[PDB]
């Protein structure tokens, strides 16, 4: 049936429908830091956010997107590991039910209260639908959450949240800054993965922060006050929608930095 992170739907079910997710690059993973090689052939991440457009925030069942306008070169990713230009076209997080679980990739098997994923995709594929059928379409920007001082620039995001508290509820949501969700330092490790969540397509360059950012309790708080289920249907709070580290296999993480 329908995927989900429920008992009986959850990561452990996917490769019945996605045979994909016992691949040879799947993710998330476990970034073991001591094993990740330096690599000074590793250029700085160019982050161009300043004509970013956001549009629009959706409940998808899953998590929520906010989905920016990718008809032009407004918010791209550059650099790093990268070949060529990827446009922005949603960020999402993933979080769990405690603040001791809710990233996805982890770091020397740490946790993070959460994961915000910055979804681009290669232009010279011209749309999104193309580009995750392919091994370099997609490049993910991967930030960890741990809970501490309030960040300022996340709590638009958090004040919408219980407009589109259920699946399938959208709200406009323009001129929002995802500069301010970004942590001073833009050291990072990257590997080649996939999709965390279903089809699960082996399509992504990820490039995992080693920064994290700080949120407060109560920003967490109003994110596990979201649902999975659509309105009028039994209450199921949208928490731990994440899937746990999967097999590193024949792949090697490289840090930008010593
Ligand atoms: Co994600």
């Amino acid at each position: 049936h329908h995927w989900g992170y429920g008992k009986h739907n959850g990561p452990e079910h996917w490769h019945k429908d996605f045979p994909i997710a016992k691949g040879e690059r799947q993710s998330p993973v476990d970034i073991d830091t001591h094993t990740a090689k330096y690599d000074p052939s590793l250029k700085p991440l160019s982050v161009s956010y300043d004509q970013a457009t956001s549009l629009r925030i959706l409940n998808n069942g899953h998590a929520f997107n906010v989905e920016f306008d990718d008809s032009q070169d407004k918010a791209v990713l550059k650099g790093g590991p990268l070949d060529g230009t990827y446009r922005l076209i949603q960020f999402h997080f993933h979080w769990g039910s405690l603040d001791g679980q809710g990233s996805e990739h982890t770091v020397d098997k740490k946790k993070y209260a959460a994961e915000l994923h910055l979804v681009h995709w290669n232009t010279k594929y011209g749309d999104f639908g193309k580009a995750v059928q392919q091994p370099d379409g997609l490049a993910v920007l991967g930030i960890f959450l741990k809970v501490g001082s309030a960040k300022p620039g996340l709590q638009k995001v958090v004040d919408v949240l219980d407009s589109i508290k259920t699946k399938g509820k959208s709200a406009d949501f323009t001129n929002f800054d995802p500069r301010g969700l970004l942590p001073e330092s833009l050291d990072y490790w990257t590997y080649p993965g996939s999709l965390t969540t279903p089809p699960l397509l082996e399509c992504v360059t990820w490039i995992v922060l080693k920064e994290p950012i700080s949120v407060s309790s109560e920003q967490v708080l109003k994110f596990r006050k979201l649902n999975f289920n659509g309105e009028g249907e039994p209450e199921e709070l949208m928490v731990d929608n994440w899937r746990p580290a999967q097999p590193l296999k024949n792949r090697q993480i490289k840090a930008s930095f010593k």
